[PDB]
């Protein structure tokens, strides 16, 4: 059973994005802004949390929203002791919500609260009119201007300590932009993976079985991929399916280690296992939480038993790593 909010929450949004998705594979944009439920960062602690809106690139109009306990900040000296800097990336598929959105500041909120650290959330741009590799491009931006923020380093070596972090197609992003870090000799402390979205295809078990049981169809999924993968392109596409036919091992790089959460009421769940089982086997380190009674969002919600057990899981992957 889905608690009645959790089913009231996610419902909402199921609802509103059936009427943003055009059959043309074009977006209701101006009314899914309009419609989009978000907040202003604010200078002031709520909860002895602040936020900050910055643009990190011109170029594209990239920004982000800082979160930290509590602008000229950003050139204070390296931390004497380690803290973690999660940069995050919120999910929708890579087409619905924003930094600003309140579901995912509320979240970034709980991440510093949590993790005594900071929090870069990312506004990357979203499909259908930025395709693929547009949001990569942004976290991999958004990465780079991290460490380079004096601001953003702590310890011995003062060095930016960063985990790279995301639900959805945030979670989707994170790994691209770890893959990159790694392929750069650029140091990423961990990944956290909130249902991570990846796709294939074929389709798997879990996503013939769990279609349109829990908030998720098979064609809204379809159909996201469509948006953000090039035009020409396929759901085997190394984007959507990096171990795939047209994938990429990843043996030999100094891949980040993972923290895996894996909802077992998400139709793609069998994916994400898989994702996880390819970077065992590439040698790379993953802890993988499967979460058997969620559903998509969960962490969303402090109302289940899996919410408070991620939430903690967090915490232990992020003290683990740090030092
Ligand atoms: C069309 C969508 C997009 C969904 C799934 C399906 C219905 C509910 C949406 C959200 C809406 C709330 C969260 O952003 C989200 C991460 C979540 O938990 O549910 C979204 C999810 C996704 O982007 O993967």
């Amino acid at each position: 059973v889905v608690p009645l909010h959790t089913w009231v929450l996610i419902s909402n949004f199921k609802l509103s994005y059936n009427i943003l998705r055009r059959a043309d594979g074009t977006f209701e944009r101006d009314l899914g802004e309009y419609l989009d439920r978000r907040v202003p960062a604010n200078a002031r602690p709520l909860e002895g949390v602040s936020s900050f809106d910055h643009i990190i690139d011109q170029s594209v109009g990239l920004e982000v929203r800082i979160y930290r306990a509590a602008l000229e900040f950003l050139t204070d000296a390296p931390a004497a002791e380690p803290f973690p800097v999660i940069i995050f990336f919120h999910g929708g598929s890579f087409v619905h919500s924003s930094a600003s959105s309140t579901i995912y500041d509320s979240l970034c909120r709980r991440f510093v609260k949590l993790s005594k650290g900071v929090v870069v959330s990312v506004n990357y741009r979203r499909a259908p009119e930025h395709r693929y590799p547009c949001a990569y491009d942004d976290g991999w931006t958004a990465l780079k201007w991290v460490m380079s923020q004096p601001f953003m380093r702590s310890g011995g070596d003062a060095q930016a300590r960063v985990f790279l972090s995301g639900d959805s197609s945030g979670g989707n992003i994170a790994h691209h932009v770890a893959v990159r870090a790694a392929d750069e000799g650029v140091k990423v402390c961990g990944n956290i993976l909130l249902n991570a979205m990846f796709g294939g295809t074929e389709r798997t078990e879990s996503e013939r079985r769990l279609d349109g049981k829990y908030f998720v169809t098979l064609q809204d999924r379809d159909w996201y991929w469509k948006a953000y993968l090039p035009e020409d392109a396929d759901r085997d596409h190394p984007a959507c399916n990096p171990f795939g036919p047209n994938g990429r091992r990843l043996g030999g790089l100094p891949f980040a280690k993972s923290l895996i959460i894996v909802s077992g009421l998400d139709l793609t769940c069998d994916r994400q296992l898989a994702y996880a089982d390819a970077l065992r086997e590439d040698g790379h380190h993953v802890k993988v939480v499967q979460c058997e009674n969620a559903t998509v969002g969960f962490y969303l919600l402090p109302n289940t038993v899996h919410y408070h057990e991620v939430m903690e899981e967090i915490s232990d992957f992020l003290n683990a790593n740090l030092y």
